[PDB]
């Protein structure tokens, strides 16, 4: 019984990936996100089948982390019914972006470090992402700890190539678009270049696909040497010079992160 364990709230937003809705859980008030899938809608199946999500959050949750945890799901006759934790209040990375512009890359620093962690926690796990960006962030901005949302274009993690991608464009390697093949992790190092562009810049470095095949990253403005380098690294043309996750936090930007309580307490209250 679905419609008497949870009170559904206002429509948070939709897309390819289905419906969110804002929600309490009746039992004790604990505000939720209700995520509605069409079966006719869904690309990829794990395992009684299920979406993707399901699978890979199942995988990761388990446990404390940076990841948006899996709460329950339903199946119903023509879709699927999950339960994600919310935290409140909450804004994602977009719409921060979108409203400060540029992050100061003390900022910058310790978001990114945050997700990196989320990201290594899933690869840890066998989960791969594979649409990493900033709409996927989600900021409790209370503790100022980042969550790692949307696994829906998400595969299990493997070494092998992949030869399907249903990601954000934008946010693919140049490999994907030149050849419609990757690998998980470099393929993720990238899109994390993107990100960190994004955080530093107020804006993603590549529109076009002539843009992302050249890879040349230019800056619209003022970022340190240190993290125009570690950018540009994470955006290398060839998927083999990409960093190792452990090679981009043992960066030197990368040093001196704050905590997430510190982090809210300068930048976000
Ligand atoms: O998988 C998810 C998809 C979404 N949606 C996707 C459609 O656009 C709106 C955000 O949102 C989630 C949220 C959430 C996002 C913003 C505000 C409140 C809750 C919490 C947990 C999981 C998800």
């Amino acid at each position: 019984p679905l419609e008497s364990q949870y009170q559904v709230g206002p429509l948070l937003g939709s897309g390819g990936f289905g419906s969110v809705y804002s929600g309490i859980r009746v039992s004790d008030n604990l505000p939720v996100a209700i995520k509605h899938v069409e079966k006719d809608r869904i690309s990829d199946w794990g395992e009684t089948r299920v979406p993707m999500e399901v699978v890979l959050l199942k995988k990761v949750s388990s446990g404390f982390s940076g990841v948006i945890r899996l709460l329950d799901w339903f199946e119903r006759p023509d879709s699927f019914v999950l339960i994600l934790e919310r935290p409140e209040p909450v804004q994602d990375l977009f719409d921060f972006i979108t409203e400060r512009g540029a992050l100061q890359e003390e900022l910058a620093r310790s978001f990114f470090w945050q997700v990196l962690e989320a990201v290594r926690h899933c690869h840890n796990c066998g989960v791969l992402h594979r649409d990493i960006k900033d709409e996927n962030i989600l900021i409790d901005l209370n503790r100022g700890e980042l969550k790692l949302i949307d696994f829906g274009s998400g595969a299990l993690l493997k070494d092998t190539v992949y030869t399907d991608f249903d990601g954000t464009r934008v946010y693919s390697p140049p490999e994907w678009i030149r050849y419609h093949r990757y690998h998980g992790r470099s393929a993720a190092v990238w899109s994390l270049g993107i990100l960190l562009y994004d955080m530093v810049c107020g804006d993603i470095p590549f529109e076009h696909d002539e843009e992302i095949i050249r890879g040349q990253v230019f800056f619209r403005q003022r970022v340190s040497s240190e993290c125009q380098h570690l950018i540009r690294w994470c955006l290398a043309l060839r998927p083999s010079d990409r960093p190792t996750f452990e090679e981009i936090q043992n960066h030197p930007w990368m040093q001196d992160v704050l905590l997430p309580q510190e982090t809210a307490e300068i930048h976000l209250h």
